[PDB]
């Protein structure tokens, strides 16, 4: 059940804030709603549910068109897969925000193409923090040039970073790749401006991302099922 699931998870992430001494508010959630169909996105809205993620373009796309026909306000969606540039246009207009800024081109094509009438996409840079099997998001030592290149960009707004972790079974290492995250968010706030958002944590890691300093948290099967 969509909208007991959500209450779970939603309980995890405040129990796990105020063990470390955080607000439960800093934390937002993300429901992760890839492969799922768009009635079980339904339930999650009836529920109280607004910030969605998705990782494949038209599948998202075409989410986003129906709940805009059926006059659903509210609602940020999030794009959170690997961008290629042949599809880039479809995000850029009708995403509210894009996790996987990995490369300068991904974000001037982003920003070329995003009508002016729109609010900024809010964009994320992807670190590739410690996953040596991935061939997406960029090494720390990139990050102070690629966020200057791309903050210019006058239809994107750069709120911050993304990690993808690689898979990790020990809570100690969790917690010591993800302070790695936190401090270069970190960092990165003190020169910037509205850097806001570490996207940072899914259902394994979730407490050492939240101990950590993550502000959003990425959930989809412990919402929707399997
Ligand atoms: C699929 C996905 C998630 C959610 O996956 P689950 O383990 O099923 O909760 C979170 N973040 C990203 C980037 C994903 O691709």
């Amino acid at each position: 059940d969509i909208a007991h699931n959500l209450a779970q998870v939603r309980d995890k992430i405040s129990a796990a804030a105020t063990r470390c001494g955080r607000s439960p508010e800093e934390i937002t959630l993300l429901a992760v709603s890839k492969t799922k169909p768009a009635s079980a996105i339904a339930e999650a809205i009836d529920a109280g549910q607004r910030q969605f993620g998705e990782n494949y373009v038209q599948e998202g796309v075409d989410k986003i068109r129906h709940f805009q026909e059926l006059g659903v306000t509210g609602l940020e969606w999030h794009f959170i897969g690997p961008l290629q540039s042949n599809k880039s246009r479809l995000v850029a207009e009708h995403f509210d925000w894009c996790h996987t800024i990995d490369r300068l081109r991904i974000a001037t094509r982003l920003n070329d193409q995003r009508p002016a009438e729109l609010p900024p996409l809010n964009v994320l840079i992807q670190i590739n923090i410690s996953d040596e099997n991935s061939a997406s998001g960029i090494q720390l030592a990139e990050l102070d040039e690629l966020a200057a290149a791309v903050a210019e960009l006058p239809r994107l707004r750069l709120r911050g970073l993304m990690a993808i972790p690689a898979p990790e079974s020990e809570y100690v290492r969790q917690f010591e790749v993800a302070r790695q995250m936190a401090v270069a968010f970190a960092g990165l706030k003190t020169r910037y401006p509205h850097i806001d958002t570490l996207s940072l944590g899914m259902s394994d890691d979730m407490e050492a991302a939240i101990a950590a300093g993550s502000t959003m948290v990425r959930i989809g099967t412990a919402i929707f099922g399997a």
